[PDB]
């Protein structure tokens, strides 16, 4: 095999080795699988509201699940793959920046993909979101291919087909390759060498199944990613004039260019018929969070700060004029590399589609030291948006009571809000419309110490998170109907618990239990599971 | 007092003292006090169904909140109190009977009771349920009367009237004073020392309280308290011839016939005048469970069984034919002293009103080993029921899944099991039947790990305990107009977070937050409390 890519590994194995699951082949769904008994017919009562009482999504509306290639597959070393920054990271800091996790297996869907795909057929889902692990296809980054990898997404694209899942591929997954890492400083590259290597492997996954997949994100939440390379394992390997304030928007200037320059090629693979016509972007979040106090100006100016930062950055330069937006540039000046007309020319409409991991709306406080006196310092801890980040603010009104239910502490940013979902569609459509409408991307919910339960029938009778999965869905639901949003699906993160970045498998957002003290990884439906399954059952299109 | 409660006190500090709360004083209620505002208007949205639109509790409803004395008062040592079994217990097994807590401050009501007053006022509350602290009226249990005590509960039934709060009456809250259980075994008594030292102590409070209190309890939930009495620190003075197993049923023959007694007693005091009419009962608790398997003759005989040992061990001799349930003969034997002739004589029909603390319904499933194999043989671990007792079982249906929601593991016998209300109700009145009515007379839910919120925020907006406190007023409203049930009144446990027995102050049942951090201990609404206010506001006649 490759000598650099064993390199690869030996640097990440060094303290501990990647762990083997205790199945490594795929599995076989038997004709006669039994799928365990449905909940009593009451559960499901009161969650739905008679104000949605026969009304319907779009015909073709997709409605599925999400997951995330490193978050579920497992198989870290399987089949040629290559180390992501990720298998780095948490093999060597585990202990304080990972919660003495790893992605070495996590749900093992790699191999468990087809009873994963005929337990979604069960609930009637008809869309699979995943991502595709670039260093599956390209193990070092750029350089050599890797068969096995292409020919894993061929098998697993099949099978959702199969089971009715139309399949919407994410390119990129926050799984940045060592390699590149190492070698250039990946997403902190000074020049351009990771566009061009983003744009190779981008190709070459857009040629391999663009005929399957018709719908298409560049980049998950570029934001939150690029926020991460302020840090760990990133910052080991900085290139001279890059630090962790300005690794953010140089990161930030690099995937804008990696998603315009992939976004021609996949439209030029279209336009001549290499590929099955499809329709691509990339998956925004957060949200335009709503003033502490209505009609004060401070909180006003911080609210659109909030935006500015949070979605405008990306959602700008593509939907919008095709420049960031005017009050980004006053803040980071020159740590933000200007747009270039040439760059502009990429970018600037390189959206068919909007899509928002829309998982809650937040509240605004300015400052309280002042904006002004705020965004002059670098070292302030409210810098840049300049309104209070924390908790005891983004999360609570004047009057001291919250926004909306609190899920699980340890993702204390996700909070229930769906009363304030329409708004914020309102608000994207109109600000960055797409010719293609709006993806409800990413939404879900981590019930509070589900990882404390230690019998099953606490586990399954998911309260919260069904109250949340079905106020969402109602609230997209009117969003069309009385708003006209032209909303094209729903993807709820996630079809499973998984492994949650740096909380690992202890954080749970699935809709399905994963027993991780078990050697099969038994899935079990949640309530929510049944929930998300009854909704489209009454709110889908079926003839 | 005399020499012997400072011997009794020494003993239960005897490793380490009762502490005192930052605020020994009674508090008064500023005319400016001000209350934290309220949720946003659309916090309340989507709990409340129209199946109950424009439906309304019958008149003279009690909507209300309930507390016991050692759980929310503190002041374990103020004012001439005694020592009760759990202070004791709580002061010496900590660690590992009590998790560490005990309750010498808890939410320091017995100081704080104004301002809780004026804030359930806010709340629309009508009805104040509470309890009696034995060892304030007799430090002893038994001989002299701290006069203190009396003229505290004096206060606190005037407090309540003032802020528009029906003061609701328990005689008993399994506070058992640690004197009596020295000196002869306390509900253990092989003779019937309990039985005059009980009513004697009932005699005393409702003479003194009889005027202002129309609605008592003597005992809240006996059956679960006896069972404590299998335990420390209980065991630690069992009389000859009790052992851990017929503690618990000479605990439930001497209840009993304490209960007749006082009853008589408050009958003769109401017919000569000496204080107002009213009604007296006592609280049941638990529930009638649904059989696993539906038609099958092992499941439905196994709940059956349930109910005869959960309920019917009390409710039988007091609301029904007048002696124990069949079943609990056959099984118990001896351990059950009979009920003699004059036994039935003051016990039966000494209940003017049913109350039941209707927290939940269970699922039984037969003993695996047979009920036959099970009921002969008190090793058992399914003994005496002998259904499958464990979580796994109790709470889960063949298929799997769960009767419904669970709350917070430590109190895993709590489910949300609001669609199962009316037919536990339509039981319970067509089988102990109360001229009075029945009372749904405690329920509420412990939020899952509320305890490790450390922002306010996270704490108030409580999703489970909102969604349960109006699924099960709905259905107690569904109750009272699809099945006319004689429904007296709702009392929510509990208006504070407070000390939950041997969790302590860990466990969380309040629709208030109680900040145990803060050295006032003050209280805050949670999204429930609001929740239970606007279900008052919308299904009480007024
Ligand atoms: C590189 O980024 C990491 C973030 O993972 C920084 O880690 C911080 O280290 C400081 C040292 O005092 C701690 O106070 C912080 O708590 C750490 N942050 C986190 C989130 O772990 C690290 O400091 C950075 N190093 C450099 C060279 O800038
Ligand atoms: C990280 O890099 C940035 C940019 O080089 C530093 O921020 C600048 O600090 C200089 C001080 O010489 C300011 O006068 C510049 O205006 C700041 N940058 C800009 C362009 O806004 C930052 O301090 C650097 N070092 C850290 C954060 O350790
Ligand atoms: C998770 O799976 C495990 C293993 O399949 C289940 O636990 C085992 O149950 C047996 C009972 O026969 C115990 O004696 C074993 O010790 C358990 N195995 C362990 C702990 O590794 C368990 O029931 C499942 N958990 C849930 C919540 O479904
Ligand atoms: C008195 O009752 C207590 C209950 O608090 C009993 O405590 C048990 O002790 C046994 C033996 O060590 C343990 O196996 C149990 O786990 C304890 N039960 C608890 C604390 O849940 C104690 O055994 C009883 N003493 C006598 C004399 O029977
Ligand atoms: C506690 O005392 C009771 C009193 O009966 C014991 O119950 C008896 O147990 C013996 C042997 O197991 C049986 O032969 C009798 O039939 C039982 N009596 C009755 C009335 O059923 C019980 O065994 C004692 N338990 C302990 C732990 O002391
Ligand atoms: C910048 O913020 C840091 C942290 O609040 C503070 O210590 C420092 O004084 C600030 N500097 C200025 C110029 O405000
Ligand atoms: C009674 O139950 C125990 C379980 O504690 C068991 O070991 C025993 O065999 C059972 N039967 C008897 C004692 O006849
Ligand atoms: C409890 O009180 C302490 C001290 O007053 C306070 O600092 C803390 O924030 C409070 N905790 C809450 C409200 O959860
Ligand atoms: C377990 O086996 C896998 C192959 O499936 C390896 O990649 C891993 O290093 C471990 O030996
Ligand atoms: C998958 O991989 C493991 C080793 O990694 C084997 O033991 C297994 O039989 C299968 O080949
Ligand atoms: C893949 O195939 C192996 C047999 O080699 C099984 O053991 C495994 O469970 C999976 O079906």
């Amino acid at each position: 095999g490759t000598a650099e890519l064993d390199a690869l590994w030996n640097l990440v194995e060094a303290q501990y080795p990647v762990q083997t699951a205790a199945v490594t082949t795929l599995v076989t769904v038997p004709d006669d699988y039994k799928f365990e008994a449905d909940p009593p017919s009451y559960a499901l009562a009161g969650y739905e509201t008679s104000e949605i009482a026969g009304l319907k999504f779009p015909k073709g509306f997709k409605f599925g699940v999400a997951g995330a290639a490193i978050q579920v597959e497992g198989a870290a070393k399987a089949e040629g793959r290559g180390p992501s920054t990720w298998d780095y990271l948490c093999h060597h800091y585990a202990s304080t920046q990972c919660n003495n996790y790893d992605p070495d297996i996590t749900t093992n869907h790699y191999y468990l993909y087809p009873l994963d795909f005929a337990r979604l057929q069960h609930l009637g889902i008809n869309t699979y979101s995943f991502s595709i692990s670039w260093t599956r296809i390209y193990p070092l980054g750029a350089g050599y291919v890797n068969e096995a990898g292409l020919a894993h997404y061929d098998a697993v694209i099949h099978s959702a087909k199969k089971y009715g899942l139309e399949p919407v591929g994410t390119v990129f997954h926050w799984d940045t390759p060592l390699s590149l890492m190492l070698k250039y400083g990946a997403w902190q590259d000074t020049g351009d060498q990771i566009v061009k290597d983003f744009v190779t492997y981008a190709t070459t996954v857009f040629k391999r199944y663009g005929n399957e997949v018709k719908t298409w994100f560049t980049f998950n939440e570029p934001r939150v990613f690029c926020s991460q390379n302020s840090g760990l394992p990133y910052n080991l390997t900085y290139p001279e004039g890059i630090n962790s304030t300005s690794a953010v928007f140089r990161c930030t200037y690099n995937v804008l260019k990696a998603h315009g320059h992939a976004v021609k090629v996949y439209r030029d693979l279209v336009a001549s018929g290499t590929i099955a016509a499809g329709e691509i972007g990339f998956k925004s979040d957060d949200n335009y969070p709503i003033p502490a106090r209505p009609g004060n100006a401070d909180d006003e100016e911080s609210a659109k700060r909030h935006e500015a930062f949070r979605i405008g950055i990306f959602a700008q330069p593509v939907y919008g004029n095709g420049d960031y937006p005017d009050v980004v540039k006053e803040t980071v000046g020159d740590m933000l590399p200007a747009l270039t007309d040439e760059d502009k020319g990429y970018i600037k409409g390189s959206g068919d589609i909007f899509a928002i991991d829309g998982y809650r709306t937040d509240i605004s406080h300015a400052a309280l030291n002042g904006i002004a006196n705020c965004i002059r310092n670098q070292s302030d801890p409210n810098w840049p948006v300049c309104e209070e980040g924390s908790d005891p603010f983004a999360h609570v009104y004047p009057s001291g009571f919250a926004i909306g239910q609190s899920a699980d502490p340890l993702s204390s940013w996700l909070v229930n809000s769906a009363p304030f979902i329409r708004d914020q569609l309102k608000f994207l459509t109109q600000t960055y419309p797409a010719k293609g409408g709006i993806y409800f991307s990413a939404f879900g919910w981590a019930e509070d110490a589900e990882y404390d339960r230690q019998l099953l029938y606490q586990i399954t009778w998911d309260g919260l998170r069904t109250q949340y999965l079905t106020d969402y869905l109602s609230q997209l639901l009117l969003a069309v109907h009385k708003d006209g949003i032209n909303l094209r699906g729903a993807l709820t993160w996630s079809f499973v618990d998984n492994w949650e970045w740096g909380l690992g498998m202890q954080q749970k957002f699935g809709f399905q239990f994963v027993n991780q003290s078990d050697p099969d990884l038994t899935r079990t439906f949640k309530l929510s599971a049944h929930a998300y399954a009854q909704f489209g059952r009454n709110h889908l299109h079926h003839h």
